[PDB]
């Protein structure tokens, strides 16, 4: 079998380039490597039985390489983990599931498992950023916010909801999810209804105080009405009432 | 003013390990707190909202737990290190030092990975000399060239010195492998078997030609030659030629 042994030696580099070897357990990779080295030495010496024992060991350690078995295990682990991500959309899930099935190395799988958790984490964040959507919309801070600001917020959440919908949401990327998240955060933190009301009450109060058609107590009444107003239009309604008073 | 400080201090915060190794949620919570802070600042012409925003940048920042993550990785690494049984006390001590010096979570995990692969190489090296006694008392070794026997004995002894948990030094993974390759190559190099066959053939030829015996008195000495079990044996029958 002299030739078979030479074959085992020739196939070393090739075998070492394979995933079966690459991801095999260290000890198995080493045993194979040591068998090849042993074979070379034995082949050099030329106890024909020595050549066969050498061949047997190269063939045995090689078959023992279990990188492929380790790949199946890794993929199994990834699929198990993927199913625990409650925030990614179906489209995102199938893409990940696909990348898991398409992965050729243990490192690739884990990398896919890593991106899946990151993406889910981001989706979770985007979901949290808009969990107070309805409440924010009914609040005076949103309602009396500059129209451009109110529109920016409604838009942000709209986009967010589209990305979030598990049934129709596409395979949005991590970068876009983050872009969507920032959109909601900054748009919401921009709502200035609270500030518009404070300024509204100030200008309305100062304007009333300076009106020529009002007695002082009439100004007090109106000023108090401004004080109790809960929103901008409420304030301006009082101011107008003051301008028509005679 | 206090809020802009917390904002202009975001990057000097993202460089730190406490941020980089913090949980994803903790990191984003911080980034978004800053994003909001800027916007909340832009809507000013509600100073409380400026405090609330301040409180959030500070709260989220202090929440960053990259430092705890590191301490966790270290504990894990040390725990795993204590489960290895083949690295030498010297290597173990060196590994512990590496765990202490590490400054990032990935740095710690790399030490754990190296520790395990080292322990593996060590175990493989041990397995390489398990058949030492058997080899030493075998004809393939005994009749092997002087230089080849030395190579195997040098490689084995060197390996045993590397393997002793109590006396072995802090041998690197690569050096463990070289030592391993030396034993394997040296043992496979033993040519006592070849020397014997070379001697039988050499003796047989000498036989076939020595002028003072008989096709009949030495067709059988050749037989004795072929039946010898070692080099001295072949040599033993040979002088039965002069």
């Amino acid at each position: 079998a002299m030739g078979q042994l030479q074959h085992g030696i020739d196939d070393e580099n090739a075998t070492k380039q394979t995933q079966k070897y690459r991801d095999a357990e260290q000890s198995k990779k080493t045993a194979y490597d040591q068998a090849v080295a042993a074979a070379k030495a034995i082949l050099n010496k030329q106890d024909k039985a020595a050549v066969d024992r050498a061949l047997q060991q190269v063939t045995s350690t090689k078959d023992a390489l279990n990188g492929d078995a380790k790949l199946a295990e890794a993929k199994a682990a990834a699929r198990q983990n993927l199913g625990t991500l409650n925030h990614i959309t179906n489209a995102q899930r199938t893409a990940l599931e696909g990348q898991i099935n398409q992965a050729t190395t243990v490192d690739g799988v884990n990398t896919v498992k890593t991106n899946a958790n990151t993406l889910d984490g981001a989706m979770n964040s985007l979901q949290g950023a808009i969990n107070d959507k309805d409440a924010t919309l009914r609040n005076q801070n949103y309602l009396d916010a500059d129209e451009s600001k109110r529109n920016a917020y409604t838009q942000a959440v709209t986009a967010a909801e589209g990305i979030l919908n598990k049934q129709t949401g596409g395979n949005t990327s991590k970068a876009d999810v983050d872009n969507a998240l920032n959109a909601v955060t900054r748009a919401k933190a921009a709502l200035n209804g609270a500030e518009n009301l404070r300024n509204a009450k100030t200008s309305a109060t100062n304007t009333i105080n300076g009106l020529p058609n009002l007695t002082q107590l009439q100004k007090d009444n109106l000023k108090h009405q401004v004080e109790q107003a809960q929103n901008v239009v409420g304030v301006n309604g009082v101011k107008d009432k003051g301008n028509l008073e005679h």
